[PDB]
């Protein structure tokens, strides 16, 4: 059930770290098939004949190699910046931004010494004042974690720190292992969830709603602290009702537990104009409504745009998101709405 890779490639770099180490010697004495990138760190050769196959095979591929770009990518509204430990993903959610963003290995970073001592200067960059880490802006950190423990020893860093705090989401349960980490409380531990129709229709390759609230009341129970990213928020046929049963259900699974500073995150589905065409050859017969007419594009600053729903048709969610949060979880916080 967790997530192994058929293929894996290391950067020759990656050997020089204990992380490359330890994961070469794991995944040679599991058999599984191990090639080497190119010097310049090119992964060439993945299987597949069309385009569909080599993205489906990727996102079976295991990439073990070193972050260069040291520089933290900005990580708003969740978190003053994205903390580099994994890229990619080896779920296929239909709506996911990540095949724009994208283009879809799974990367994880060996020099944790680096990547830590680079998160550590931020925090001294900005103290007093807390600054807020995303683990996983561009992964499934905790879906991948189980074969590294990277996450963990980030969540332990951390914890140690004064001014520190992490935060990532994960649509998947493998989350024993770091049940026993020391967080310190300095972790926020989210899980995606969604409306029956939009997992069941848009979000194959992850772990059930069951599984997810199985999983959040295990990291309750462990200390951490608890969130959850209502995302994507989408029209579909029954929406209202659709979002008020997840609400119902999601306060029915979390029945008995304390729900103090629990948080809510909300953002509405969203989609840049090539994701459209990209979407339509990745998946085919998907049910995604990716109707432009129905939407307002809002254009980008830095990056590209994308299109959101109309700012009446955007209230009506967040309104009613906020109705449901308020009357299933009195006292909960929603941190945004976007
Ligand atoms: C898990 C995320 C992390 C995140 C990612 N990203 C990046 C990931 C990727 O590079 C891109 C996707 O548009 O945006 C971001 O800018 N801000 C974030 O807060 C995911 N998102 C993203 C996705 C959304 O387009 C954007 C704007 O809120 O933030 C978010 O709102 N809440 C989170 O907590
Ligand atoms: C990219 Se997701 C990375 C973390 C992890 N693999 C996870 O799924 O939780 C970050 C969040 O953003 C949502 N999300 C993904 N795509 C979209 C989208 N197109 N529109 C609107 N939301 C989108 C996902 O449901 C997540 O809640
Ligand atoms: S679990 Fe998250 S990162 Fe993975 S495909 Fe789904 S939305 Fe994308």
């Amino acid at each position: 059930k967790p997530f192994v890779p058929k293929l894996v490639y290391f950067e020759p770099e990656a050997l020089s770290y204990p992380l490359g180490k330890e994961l070469y010697e794991k995944f040679t004495q599991m058999g599984i098939k191990i090639r080497e990138t190119t010097s310049h760190n090119q992964v060439r050769g993945i299987p597949g004949e069309t385009e569909l196959a080599r993205y489906r095979n990727a996102k079976s591929t295991l990439v073990v190699g070193v972050r260069r770009t040291l520089k933290f990518d900005s990580s708003k509204p969740s978190a003053e910046y994205a903390i580099p430990l994994a890229t990619g993903c080896m779920g296929h959610c239909h709506y996911c931004y990540l095949q724009t963003t994208l283009g879809p290995y799974i990367r994880v970073y060996v020099n944790l010494d680096d990547i830590f001592a680079q998160a550590q200067k931020y925090i001294n960059e900005r103290a007093p004042e807390i600054t807020r880490f995303e683990a996983a802006a561009t992964s499934d950190i905790v879906g991948i974690d189980h074969l590294t423990h990277s996450l963990k020893k980030a969540i332990e860093f951390i914890g140690a720190t004064d001014y520190g705090r992490l935060r990532f989401v994960t649509k998947y349960e493998h989350v024993d292992h770091l049940l026993d980490a020391r967080h310190n409380g300095k972790t926020r531990f989210r899980f995606s969830i969604n409306s029956r129709y939009v997992i069941n229709h848009f979000e194959p390759g992850t772990s059930s709603f069951d599984g997810r609230l199985a999983a959040a009341r295990k990291v309750a129970g462990a200390g951490y602290k608890l969130g959850f990213v209502v995302a994507p928020i989408y029209r579909h046929e029954g929406w209202e009702r659709g979002y008020f049963e997840l609400f119902q259900e999601l306060a029915r699974q979390l029945e008995g537990m304390d729900l103090s500073d629990l948080t809510f995150e909300l953002i509405q589905h969203r989609f840049t104009k090539p994701a459209k065409r990209v979407i339509e050859q990745r998946y085919p017969k998907t049910r995604l409504d990716l109707d432009e007419t129905k939407r307002k594009y809002k254009w980008g600053r830095y990056g590209i745009g994308k299109y959101v729903y109309r700012d009446e048709e955007a209230k009506e969610l967040e309104d009613t998101m906020r109705r449901y949060i308020e009357q299933f979880f009195p006292g909960a916080y929603v941190q945004y709405f976007t």
